[PDB]
């Protein structure tokens, strides 16, 4: 079930993540990111090009 | 500007990204991870939560 | 039956805000409530529907 | 105090969470309740009860 | 019929709502309330999903 | 605490949201209700009239 | 049966019917109640609990 | 208070089906949301505001 | 508070509103009209030509 | 095609009839009944009460 | 000025209004143009282009 | 084909004055723009539907 | 007064568009257009934070 | 390949779109209120009802 | 002004395709309509709003 | 063909690309681009013409 990558975020969408972490929201920055992730799955599944791409 | 980290996706939400990289509306697993970043900030930023915690 | 969850101290502090407010009655009932919510959003979701 | 909770979910609600983690989209039990959580905290700040 | 744990905060409310004068009795606000609960899991999405 | 006449269907409602496990009490689901009546009244415009 | 019927408004709900009266754009209290019935009708109607 | 109204045969109709479904107790319990909807309706109405 | 009128409404619109009489959501024509004219009038105050012409 | 009917609307709702008149925005008194139908007569046909008295 | 307007419709567009009128809905082809005058009067006053 | 129509002088007034804004080159330009509104609004109406 | 490169299918839409007869001239499509843009174009957020 | 009349505002309009950097001719301009035309009228619930 | 970027084989299909159905002129007038699109989105997002 | 693209945006849009990049969220130009053309892609295949 586990799977780690390294990602360049940049600077500042660290700085993002990182204040997630700092506001006690989320616990680690994998979760940030995995919350980031599916989110834009949830987008992608009803998205008119996924629709289309379908048919 | 570049900023790196290692984040643990697991392995579904790992499928979901490559497949957005294979589709080519992405040239990087990087990228999927800063557009997904990119949608969980503009959803924080309008979040009514981040309105209360201004006041 | 019972899990164990790590809620960080700002959730906590969220839920028990909520339950002294007293439209909680308990730090579980607010657990409940917020998985509730998840629910029925995991339910709707366009997900949801592309999964089955 | 603590960052640690033990919660009654119920048989029903647990296979609920358990799910969500077997799908793959959430890490950990917590990680459910966490998402849970945010979407309650969001709900309660932007309520015209809290305003 | 039913008696029910509300917390005081919670009685405060419902008794606000009968002092309003748009309801008549503590027993018709809880009526409302479950109303309100009724329509919302009918028409849940889940509600959906599991009786579509 | 509470005493309300809910109905007999008001109270099968009541108790299919426990069976179902969202819900663990009977309390719990009219508390729910209540919450949901909450929200609703706080933020109606006949509310926002009364105290804007 | 009736097409008449007596309700227990309270003071408040029936000061609320009076006063859309006195506003002319209701003629007779009757009108004023059977607005608000016509109203739940449609929303009952298009509950999904109708459905 | 008490109020005497010509609801037609076809409203007292509703009004009966409604109140025996069981999600209302009384014929004035009826009436009374009836009345609570068209007064949230009035008072965020927009014309509520012009006449302010 | 009292006020008549005659107006020509055709007789289509003639035909809708004794059908709404006779639904017995209303009891009178003129009840039919006067609902008609509070939609009427709800929509001229919110519309943004009122907006318009006020200031 | 034509079909008059004598109405009591009242004073308050005879003075925003007039007053749309005066506007110009309509000819007659007629005119203005009419519109107020036509909206109540859409508003009546995509109601959930007549979806739901059709099945 | 005028309160009469002589207008090229094209037939169709006259088709439609009359159309309208046969439907019963509307008494006189005027009566249709208003009607769209109306709308259209409206959404050029709340025109974000108006503010 | 041409009609003749009773506007009134208001609404002339507004259909010129959108002429001398420059965004239409005619009188009848307008009332065509206003007549496409109307098309569109009738035909996607739920009477529309109805009536089919 | 301006000439304008549509290309071949848009030229195609715009006489479509007189054809069907809701519009009389080619020139009356593209002011319609345009008007549509320019409605588009004063009503967008990037207008609104440049002449806000 | 299209001449069309749009009047000196309109002129105006589609050369302050060219102005801003945004569009790099006018005829872009055009286009893109033709497409946005385009986009609306295959929409159009008359264009359903009429290819629906 | 010119801009050398990475499209990717796919999305360059793309934008070919909206050049061949004549809608738009030049590949670069379909990445000028892109950025377009994303410059509005931009403007009135609310994270736009919060950094001001 | 190419997965390299030379485009004219002039100077204006050019800065706003640039102003993306500097603000951190995009990494480069070209990811910028892909963004524009993932939205107009998403609004091209839901667009009621693509029906």
């Amino acid at each position: 079930s586990s799977r780690t990558m390294t990602v360049d975020t940049g600077e500042e969408l660290r700085a993002f993540v990182e204040g997630l972490v700092e506001s006690g929201d989320y616990k680690t920055n994998s979760e940030v990111i995995r919350d980031g992730l599916r989110l834009l799955q949830e987008k992608t599944a009803g998205s008119k090009l996924a629709a289309l791409r379908l048919e």
